[PDB]
C-alpha cells in the first residue's frame, strides 16, 4: 500500500491474508463466517488464511490460522490469458468457522455500485514503496477515490471490463504487489477486491484496478449462501 499509513490495529477486522507457511501470498477479505474472498490469480492447491492479524512477525493476539478446504475461482476467470484479468475473483472456504468480534468479523458486500469521486479505503501488507519494494510488517491503510470508467478505460486501453473498477489517488495512495486479493471498502461495505495495476504503483495517471463487487453479488451470495 503506497502513500498510506499503518492502520490502527484491527480497524479492518475483515482483512485476511493467504499464507503458504510463513510466506505471505495475497490479501483476502472475510465475507462470511467460513468464507474468504480474494483474487483468482492467488489460487494455490494448499494455503492457510490468517485473520485478526496486524504485525506479521509479532503476536497481536487475535490471530486465527485456519486452513482452506475449498478454492472456488470465478468460472469465467482465465489463467491462460495473461493480462486478461477479467473476473478476478475467488472464494476460499475455511475448514473452521472463524471466531468473531471487534477484532475479526465479516464485512457486508456492497449492494450498490459506486459513483465517481467516492472515497474508499484499501489495506494490505503489500509493498509500501515502488518501484523499490518495501514489504512492511504491519498492515497499511490508504484512502482512494473511485475513478470513472472511461478514465479507467483510457488509462488501460482495451484491458478494462465492467467487472472492474478503478480507484486512485492524486497524492499517490495505491495498492501494489502483495495487496492483491485485499479489500476495497467504500462506506463500510466491500466495493472491490485488489486485482492489478500499473508499474510503478502510485502513478497519478494510472489508478489501481479492482474487481467490481457489485457486479458479482449473485455469484458470491450463491456460493456462500449454500450449505457449505
Ligand atoms: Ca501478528
Amino acid at each position: 500500500v503506497l502513500g498510506g499509513h499503518e492502520c490502527q490495529p484491527h480497524s479492518q477486522p475483515w482483512q485476511a491474508a493467504l499464507f503458504q507457511g510463513q510466506q505471505l501470498l495475497c490479501g483476502g477479505v472475510l465475507v462470511g463466517g467460513n468464507w474468504v474472498l480474494t483474487a483468482a490469480h492467488c489460487k494455490k492447491p494448499k494455503y492457510t488464511v490468517r485473520l485478526g492479524d496486524h504485525s506479521l512477525q509479532n503476536k497481536d493476539g487475535p490471530e486465527q490460522e485456519i486452513p482452506v478446504v475449498q478454492s472456488i475461482p470465478h468460472p469465467c476467470y482465465n489463467s491462460s490469458d495473461v493480462e486478461d484479468h477479467n473476473h478476478d475473483l475467488m472464494l476460499l472456504q475455511l475448514r473452521d468457522q472463524a471466531s468473531l468480534g471487534s477484532k475479526v468479523k465479516p464485512i457486508s458486500l456492497a449492494d450498490h455500485c459506486t459513483q465517481p469521486g467516492q472515497k474508499c479505503t484499501v489495506s494490505g501488507w503489500g509493498t509500501v514503496t515502488s518501484p523499490r519494494e518495501n514489504f512492511p510488517d504491519t498492515l497499511n491503510c490508504a484512502e482512494v477515490k473511485i475513478f470513472p470508467q472511461k478514465k479507467c478505460e483510457d488509462a488501460y486501453p482495451g484491458q478494462i471490463t465492467d467487472g472492474m473498477v478503478c480507484a486512485g489517488s492524486s497524492k499517490g495512495a495505491d495498492t501494489c504487489q502483495g495487496d492483491s486479493g485485499g479489500p476495497l471498502v467504500c462506506d463500510g461495505a466491500l466495493q472491490g477486491i485488489t486485482s492489478w495495476g500499473s508499474d510503478p504503483c502510485g502513478r497519478s495517471d494510472k489508478p489501481g484496478v479492482y474487481t467490481n463487487i457489485c457486479r458479482y453479488l449473485d455469484w458470491i451470495k450463491k456460493i456462500i449462501g449454500s450449505k457449505g
